[PDB]
């Protein structure tokens, strides 16, 4: 029988290409930490899995309250300002459900994250989107944003800057709907932007563990905003969205901040290594406050390198969007990736 | 706050009532499996975790092929007729995105699943149930029903019955949209609707690990429909919507069909030894076909008997539905479980 037209004329989210076979490489092409999860995401769920997997026969909590109190502690927001899901796409899927009817408008800025535009085309929401200046500022934006719900991506990727906390609050006061703060990236930054949750009304900030908790894996998310806001949410979502596994590695994930710190603390050492030693063999590199580089070779040549690194078994993201086609979104991994990710760069010339 | 409207006036979904704390009680309120996963699949959750969780870093298979691929050979389909989900209430919910647009209907049977509904309020699509006859088929159906989806739970909870593979056979010719046959509790059945897949081209079955197969605190789920149907499914859920150790415990399950079996059967056997023993005491019991039986106590008070349970930690599922709350929905826990179950509504019977 018939779909809905704009599900059938519509195309699937198109990700990055990825081999089947990934066992002999060096990953770097979904922005995944280059480290295991804190030794402590392993004891909990070897501890809730229990010797025979009893505890699995039992439905999990259907409310994550114990996450939301864990991750209240952490951000210091009462409870009643998170919710949890399962990975933060659910949550901007949820926004859009929430705020913007089928005809109604959101927008984000290009290039960023375009899954946003594929939710919008589920909902059967228009898309405007926006683009970037020299100095990374929103070109083009109106005095008033009247688009239900803007999904701002804070630090930029595939870029990588972050957007300056006075500028965000200008966009604020410019957003007659929701402006949502995707902060998948914000714990490698040197900011974010949660206090913004509080000086506005219409703020919503989202965070997942998939990056810099090293838990891809699992699908951990939560979305932080006024109560009013989160309990819309609640009735949106699936009564149960969080298995009993996810629930027990993400209160040890949480709290192991020592762990997360240390990780970070790595990675951005690895990253602005990186930095300059693209810029040493004549790349440009966008100064980045995530877990990549978005750089570009002598010869812009972005594809050329990309071939060359996939001929070596490095697996980076190269974007057919002739806005970005001249360079490659390179993922931060370990020192030794990184390294060896180099000396390949220089090989490839 | 900008809401929407029909999200404004929705009511969230409210679940059956359940304490805290009830690790003393005897849990049959939810119809989870009494039983443990199967071995296979602790094993395979535990080398999937590995000794230092590396493994999780990286993202899961977004496409869960090597899911459908096993549970194609399982139930005898192409791969491509399959989807996985993060429990059945995943694709129930897109089912609904997928075809009823705002201001479309979609409907079911009352009593069964009133979480269709909340997921059409979210959408915005209206809603239309239908009660059923005294012979277990649905009451003032239409000669031809236009709603876009109409869900029918089979077996049917909190009921029990499935309905005859040849009356969904009607229902689906009768369906203008999509007729989808959530058979959740199908592996307790003696028999199943799988094959109107294959016979009709509107027709959706879903299934789910949580109940039949131990895994409620790991929600995965399926559907199965033709190859269009699953193709506008996969644009619509997110990338990566299964675990990298839902996917490996999914593998392990699937393939452990003498678990299941086992399972199945003890459960059977407790369910119909336990309704032998409920009606000698003069209760009321609907022939059921899932992994739990609607009672009704002889004197027609289930909120007194519920009330007696609770007192004695015993949870059961009790409806305040004016055609439901005579009697409760009661879970086969083990054969331990029911005889102290049983033991406890003969004292609240005297
Ligand atoms: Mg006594």
């Amino acid at each position: 029988i018939p779909l809905r037209q704009n599900i059938a004329s519509m195309k699937g989210y198109i990700p990055g290409y990825q081999p089947p076979d990934i066992a002999s490489w060096i990953k770097l092409n979904t922005n995944e930490n280059p480290y295991p999860p804190s030794p402590e995401v392993v004891k909990a769920i070897l501890e809730e899995l229990g010797p025979d997997g009893a505890a699995l026969r039992i439905y999990p909590s259907a409310s994550s309250q114990k996450l939301r109190e864990v991750a209240g502690e952490l951000y210091g927001f009462d409870p009643s300002w998170i919710i949890m899901a399962n990975g933060s796409d659910e949550v901007l899927n949820n926004l859009i459900r929430a705020f913007a009817a089928e005809g109604e408008e959101i927008g984000y800025v290009h290039p960023s994250y375009s899954y946003y535009g594929t939710l919008a085309e589920v909902q059967g929401a228009r898309v405007r989107t926006f683009g970037l200046t020299g100095d990374f500022r929103i070109a083009g934006f109106p005095e008033r944003y009247e688009g239900k719900v803007f999904f701002l991506t804070t630090p930029n990727a595939p870029l990588g800057p972050s957007f300056p906390l006075e500028y965000i609050d200008e966009l604020a006061r410019r957003c007659a709907g929701m402006l949502v703060l995707d902060e998948t990236y914000a714990e490698f930054a040197e900011s974010n932007a949660l206090e913004l949750v509080r000086r506005h009304e219409n703020v919503v900030v989202t965070r997942t563990l998939s990056k810099s908790y090293s838990l891809a894996g699992m699908r951990i998310g939560l979305a932080i905003a006024r109560p009013e806001v989160i309990a819309a949410l609640d009735k949106i979502r699936d009564h149960y969205n969080l298995d009993r596994l996810a629930q027990a590695a993400c209160v040890a994930a949480l709290r192991d901040q020592a762990y997360l710190s240390e990780c970070c603390r790595r990675i951005r050492e690895t990253r602005e290594w990186f930095t300059t030693e693209l810029r040493s063999i004549g790349y440009d590199v966008i100064p980045s406050q995530g877990n990549y580089l978005f750089a570009t070779p002598p010869d812009r040549d972005g594809k050329r390198v990309y071939d060359g690194l996939y001929a070596r078994k490095v697996l980076v993201r190269h974007f057919s969007d002739p806005l970005l086609a001249h360079g490659m979104r390179i993922s931060i991994g370990t020192r030794e990736e990184m390294e060896q990710t180099l000396a390949a760069l220089k090989e490839i010339g």
